[PDB]
RNA sequence: GAGUGCGACACCUGAUUCC
DNA sequence: GGAATCAGGTGTCGCACTC
């Protein structure tokens, strides 16, 4: 399920009360529960919205109609996946929403991916990347090994990853909104010369916009894509988070170190 | 020692909808 | 009994940064 904000879960519900939705008692955590005929929208303090009842349609309409009333369009959001595994990639993925694009993230529920199963994910980065535009940046172990030694420093590999992609897609789309994760205290800095006359946000729980989300999921789904190719390649099992890192090691031929591992950690 | 942000991974418990 | 959605909480493991 999506998450709303504040206003929006605001403006949902006299929304709904203005064409005569009954409200009911919400479950716990909840904020609101209304009926309209047989359908039942949930919408939790958190902000997340779930529909229930039958005839679901008229309420995922209203939310999108919602939503869409106070979100502004074309929009970038930006996100990474793999930065803190000592296996595996780093993906750095960007998704531009227009309209047509946030329809379809507010129907899919689209939410952080931190929160999803590897089968959600994967199968949500495939609706995404069917409406929405976007880009990508993969570095495999061996790649992302050798961008290091330049850098010296994730933040510093980061920002130079992120100030391409965003500089590219904002020359492209030319988005009135930039939103992205705080992943350094510098990214504000590194990106406000880049996003021309977007409005840039750069802030924690970025993931609460619907962009950003969707681009932690593509970002997500590419990594786990990545994961499988480097086990069948190199006939090897590796654990998709930071488990069982030093028998890993060892049982790992040391020359297959520079092409599964981020060799600066220290695990 | 204690935090914050980012990245996760692994679990527990409760509620709701539908069949 | 099955499918799913939500929420509150626990623990572990990393890079960066602060006190
Ligand atoms: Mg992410």
């Amino acid at each position: 399920s999506m998450k709303l904000s504040s206003s929006e879960k605001e403006k949902l519900l006299k929304k709904l009360k203005a064409l005569g939705a009954k409200e009911e008692k919400p479950p716990e955590h909840a904020q609101y529960r209304l009926r309209l005929n047989d359908a039942i929208l949930t919408v939790y303090k958190s902000g997340s919205v779930v529909y229930g009842g039958k005839g679901r349609e008229k309420l995922k309409e209203l939310v999108a109609e919602t939503v869409l009333s106070d979100t502004e369009l074309p929009r970038i959001g930006c996100n990474e996946a793999g930065k803190g595994e000592f296996v595996g990639p780093l993906v750095v993925a960007c998704i531009v929403a227009d309209e047509k694009c946030l329809k379809r993230l507010i129907e899919l529920g689209v939410k952080d991916s931190k929160k999803l199963s590897n089968e959600k994910v994967e199968e949500l980065a495939s609706e995404i990347t069917e409406t929405c535009h976007g880009k990508v940046k993969l570095l495999i172990p061996e790649k992302y090994n050798r961008a290091y030694s330049k850098f010296k420093n994730i933040n510093r590999l980061l920002e130079a990853v992120y100030r391409e992609i965003v500089s590219d897609l904002c020359e492209k789309f030319s988005p009135k909104v930039v939103v992205v994760d705080k992943f350094s205290n510098r990214a504000e800095e590194v990106l406000k010369d880049v996003v021309k006359g977007a409005r840039l946000e750069v802030r924690p729980k970025a993931e609460d916009d619907l962009a950003v989300a969707a681009a932690s999921i593509v970002a997500k789904a590419v990594r786990l894509k990545t994961m499988k190719e480097l086990e069948k390649r190199f006939k090897v099992k590796l654990p998709e988070g930071n488990t069982g890192l030093a028998e890993l090691l060892k049982k790992t031929p040391k020359e297959l170190h520079e092409k599964l591992f981020k060799l600066h950690f220290s695990v």
